[PDB]
């Protein structure tokens, strides 16, 4: 053969709940009830899309306000925001306004032991209850710049004055147990204590009410229901800052945060990869992405990569254009590579780019030694008076082939990518293994390539000293990918790669 992919077990399937798909950001509506609906609950969660953090959501809405009150901007977070939108002064059937988290940049690196404290704030907006029963407070003037507090309009955060209310958060993380304790106060009162589990870049947990009395009357306790439902991410691209939510089991609370760590040169190891080489200028940029290889998010929307074939294409419409995405390999589970561009119907392909993901492998899973063979596919394109394109595909034999030697032991990786049909590959690798992940250069042979394999007509393509970086990614690092390119007057590459560790017999 005579190789053969490694048999491994498939990655377990997940299915999230409804309140814990990762996003940017969510934003709810204030709730309003009335005498016909006196109980309105929290409802109509909405996913935030745009990671600009001058960008409050509804603020147009807000210009409509009796006293617009859009909760500031904390001027030493770079990464994320969480706050409120409201009318301070809010009469009659006219909305109340909105509670929001969101960020940008989620965190591509966590620190690696380092046990570190996030310090920032939260906000909230109750559920409406009209009820009688219920015995929400009615007057509480040194509290709240309102009356009927939490009656026909949910309680905001933003409705508290500053003199009895001052809404803290304070979050240990253990990044080497992947845990997150914390507590959010109202001045030096505890009012929940939180628990979560990191996955990717992002934590998944509980919060849990420190006062369970409801209470009735001036002495209404808002803050009595416990949340399975917390969620939230990392973001920077080394986890610097946090934002996230949660909502109580009962639909009558839904709580953000945002905080940030008071770490100097923390020391992190990669735990995503997700980048996007443009083939039009041979430039790469970073990718959204929370820790799922198979999602890609392209300007903002999400698509599934699944799919019967060894690649898969995905045309989908985002903001009115037509993308179109081809992604491999049936064979890879941690990781996804291909191709991705514009093309309406119509039937023009444009703006072609190349994307690769991957889930690293934890460190501390890497094999300590041995030495393996991987065996893969990749995805290219090379410039120069021509254009020459690797398309991936699984004829193992003649097809566009990769191959790596994977020594773990001395820390070293060499690899090998043909052209279809080609006797001797066109592209060599030679880097270092520094734990999850290597780097190194590509380049040709001596003599380079010829780039139209029928003509003669120009001189072939040389490639020396070109940056080429990747990793492992899965449980055993039974798998591999990377990514180079290069633009000069001597030829232009773009090429994502990807590699399955091999078995003999």
């Amino acid at each position: 053969e005579e190789y053969k992919d490694v048999e491994t077990a498939k990655k377990e399937k997940e299915q999230l709940g409804e309140l814990m798909e990762p996003a940017l950001g969510y934003v709810v509506k204030v709730p309003v009830s009335s005498f016909e609906n006196k109980k309105v609950d929290i409802s109509d969660i909405e996913v935030i899309t745009n990671g600009n953090l001058d960008d409050v959501p509804y603020k147009a809405n807000s210009s409509k306000y009796n006293y617009p009150d859009i909760k500031t901007k904390d001027s030493s977070l770079q990464y994320v925001r969480s706050g409120y939108v409201i009318d301070g002064e809010h009469s009659g059937s006219n909305e109340k306004g909105y509670v929001y988290y969101k960020g940008n940049s989620p965190a591509k690196e966590l620190p690696v032991n380092q046990l570190l404290t996030y310090t920032g704030s939260w906000d909230f907006t109750s559920n409406a209850n009209l009820n009688n029963e219920e015995g929400r407070p009615n007057y509480l003037n040194d509290d709240y710049y309102t009356k009927f507090i939490g009656k026909r309009v949910g309680l905001v955060s933003g409705d508290a004055k500053p003199a009895k209310h001052k809404y803290t958060s304070q979050f240990e993380v253990d990044f080497a147990t992947k845990k997150m304790t914390g507590k959010l106060s109202d001045k030096e009162k505890t009012i929940y204590t939180v628990n979560a589990d990191i996955r990717g870049n992002r934590f998944t947990g509980a919060a849990t009410a420190s006062d369970k009395n409801k209470g009735k009357g001036e002495s209404y306790n808002f803050f009595s229901a416990d949340s399975q439902s917390l969620e939230g991410g990392f973001y920077g691209p080394k986890a610097e800052e946090m934002a996230g939510k949660f909502v109580a089991n009962d639909k009558s609370l839904f709580a953000v945060f945002s905080a940030k760590h008071n770490g100097s040169n923390v020391d992190t190891v990669r735990i995503i990869d997700a980048s996007k080489i443009d083939l039009t200028n041979f430039s790469i940029s970073e990718l959204n992405n929370f820790g799922d290889a198979s999602v890609l998010i392209i300007d903002g929307k999400k698509i599934k990569l699944a799919g019967s074939g060894f690649t898969n294409k995905h045309t989908i419409e985002i903001n009115g254009k037509t993308m179109v995405a081809v992604a491999c390999c049936s064979n890879l589970e941690y990781m996804k590579f291909g191709q991705l561009w514009q093309q309406a119907e119509g039937g023009k392909p444009e703006n072609n780019s190349l994307f690769l993901q991957g889930e690293r492998t934890a460190t501390d899973k890497m094999p300590k030694g041995g030495n393996y063979k991987y065996i893969g596919t990749w995805d290219a394109q090379v410039s120069k008076e021509n254009n020459w394109v690797a398309t991936a595909d699984d004829d193992r034999k003649a097809g566009y082939r990769t191959e790596f030697d994977v020594d773990f032991g001395n820390k070293n990786l060499s690899g090998k990518l043909f052209d279809k049909n080609g006797v001797n590959p066109v592209f060599t690798v030679d880097p270092k293994i520094d734990g999850n992940g290597f780097t190194g250069k590509a380049k040709t042979s001596d003599a380079g390539f010829a780039l139209d394999s029928g003509s003669s007509r120009y001189e072939n393509v040389k490639f020396n000293d070109v940056a080429v970086s990747g990793g492992f990614y899965g449980p055993t690092a039974a798998e591999l990918g990377g990514q180079f390119h290069h633009k000069s007057e001597n030829g232009s590459v773009g090429a994502v790669f990807g590699a399955k560790q091999q078995v003999k017999k």
